[PDB]
RNA sequence: AGACAGCAUUAUGCUGUCU
RNA sequence: AGACAGCAUUAUGCUGUCU
């Protein structure tokens, strides 16, 4: 019968492939400057907050 | 820690249907183009040879 | 001619969490 | 701007096992 560590290494090989795909797709999009509405919302919240935090940093 | 075994079994059942779905799509795609791998050619020749030897 | 599987290369869309 | 994840759609090449 198949030993459990082998099951573990196969899932690990598999997880690695998924991360590689996602990385490839992420970088493709970045290069085309494509974002999803949620990616977009999310960066916009971040940039807004960076501005605000440096407005507390001028209060020094 | 706190994630049931039956969920794991299900998740893997899902992943396995999607793997089978991909073979099917890839397999059929190759059929349309009439494309065989070198090994698929050997196999089919050896089969057709065994079949013609019968008659 | 078919059934099943392994390996490898690779595209696209969206959503959610943390910072 | 990053980190991590989930769903969905989808292309290619090869190898092996059984009949």
């Amino acid at each position: 019968e198949i030993p459990l560590h082998e099951i573990i290494r196969k899932l690990e090989r598999m997880n690695q492939k998924k991360q590689a795909q996602r990385k490839r797709h992420k970088l493709n999009r970045k290069e085309r400057g494509h974002k999803s509405p949620s990616e977009q919302r999310r960066s916009e919240l971040w940039h807004a907050r960076q501005v605000e935090l440096s407005a507390i940093n001028s209060d020094n």
